[PDB]
């Protein structure tokens, strides 16, 4: 499967570092370090991936979450990345993400940012 | 914290069932059953939540992922929900979500659906 | 078509007011007044809709944009709503939206909010 | 303002062509031709932009809509792009977009795709 291809250290276009282990069962576990935002050092992440993807040249669907609290900082927010892994010489994880931060109900309409990150195996 | 308030069974507006356990460390673990889509029975989920949220009336940021493969069905896709938990008599988890399915690179522009789910403690 | 059904005044769940005219050619023109945010009084809007939708019970795709500058206020931002009109006794426009605000390149990863608005013919 | 900088022909990463005129009043009008999807030849577009942006190095917020019906084809859908214009030697329009297609109410949870397009002045 893509277990071997996904497991390892990845980098996105902002300079962030995504260290992950793909389990045989479809589990993703690791750490995330963001180069931007209210973030410092490494944060726990967990997620899931398709462990038996199609064999027609389609990518491998996956997703993971980081809550932005660690021993150093708390940003009262969480980001989820949703995307697909694309193997080969230029292996990539192409994602879109949603960052929700805690708000009062009056401000909840403004609680969620959306963006896109592309992860590669080389900085 | 919100550990007690989050842990348990939740229902969204489509009839789906979200069974989760909030850990003291910020972990979310459980199962998801979707009332719609290429889905059948329960699927593994994992995620994260802010375990020390603000005490100013703001909600509690969280997120989780489901890869849509179980023993019965594989839909070559994954959904991430990003949102906040709002406690009280009418407790709610308000989310937006991203569903990515595996595609060829030529079709990757069309690989991601976006939506919103509101979860409540009563069906 | 849905020209008659779309044209008119609509209200969303925040209390905002969406006044629109659907043209025979697929044009949407009107004004938007937001009950929340850095907004005051009415703002110009323009958009487009499917003027020959399917007749199988599917909704009518449409979209529109507001730039958040008028004679009174400038919020250096723009929102686009994308959704479908659903006719009948409980007529609805169900949307998701993207709000982008002007940022420096260093902050561009955080420039876009995402949400969802449901518009009805009654307040 | 950015009227001169925005007006003209733009190209995104898929090969699509975005021809627009920025009006003094904040209007965007033009045509869109998509290199991908259920699309053929040019489609009408309309939108809005911030005509008095900040002068602190922030980008210029804007948005526009295309309904995917012309004389040749009807795809019962509409896309809205929301983003900012960034001037200079490497001028760019960075966007995220929402594509909604008409659906029955039972399938409405799956009606909206999300993505991101970067437009440049050179192919
Ligand atoms: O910045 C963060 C956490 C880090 C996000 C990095 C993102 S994840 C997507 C993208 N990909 C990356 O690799 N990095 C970035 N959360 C914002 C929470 N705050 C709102 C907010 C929104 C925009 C800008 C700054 N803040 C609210 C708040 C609560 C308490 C204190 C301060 N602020
Ligand atoms: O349907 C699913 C999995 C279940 C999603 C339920 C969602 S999660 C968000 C929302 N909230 C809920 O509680 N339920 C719904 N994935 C679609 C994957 N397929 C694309 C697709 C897109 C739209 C409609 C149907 N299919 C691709 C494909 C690969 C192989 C076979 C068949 N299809
Ligand atoms: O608030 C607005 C314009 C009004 C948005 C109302 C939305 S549209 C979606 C939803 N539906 C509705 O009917 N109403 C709401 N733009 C924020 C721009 N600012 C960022 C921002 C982000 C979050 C909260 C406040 N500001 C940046 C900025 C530039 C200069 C000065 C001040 N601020
Ligand atoms: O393809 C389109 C219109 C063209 C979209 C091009 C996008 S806009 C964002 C991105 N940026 C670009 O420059 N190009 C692309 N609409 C899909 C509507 N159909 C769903 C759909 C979803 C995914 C793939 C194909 N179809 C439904 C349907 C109704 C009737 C017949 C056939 N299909
Ligand atoms: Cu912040
Ligand atoms: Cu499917
Ligand atoms: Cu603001
Ligand atoms: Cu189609």
């Amino acid at each position: 499967r893509d277990e071997a291809g996904i497991t390892g250290t990845w980098y996105n276009q902002l300079g962030s570092t995504f260290i992950v282990t793909a389990g045989a069962d479809g589990a993703l576990t690791g750490t995330y370090e963001s180069a931007v935002g209210n973030a410092e050092s490494r944060y726990v992440l967990t997620g899931r991936y398709d462990s038996a993807p199609a064999t027609d040249g389609s990518g491998t669907a996956l997703g993971w979450t980081v809550a932005w609290k660690n021993n150093y900082r708390n940003a009262h927010s969480a980001t989820t990345w949703s995307g697909q892994y694309v193997g080969g010489a230029q292996a990539r994880i192409n994602t879109q993400w949603l960052l929700t931060y805690g708000t009062t109900e009056a401000n909840a309409w403004a609680s969620t940012l959306v963006g896109h990150d592309t992860f590669t195996k080389v900085k």
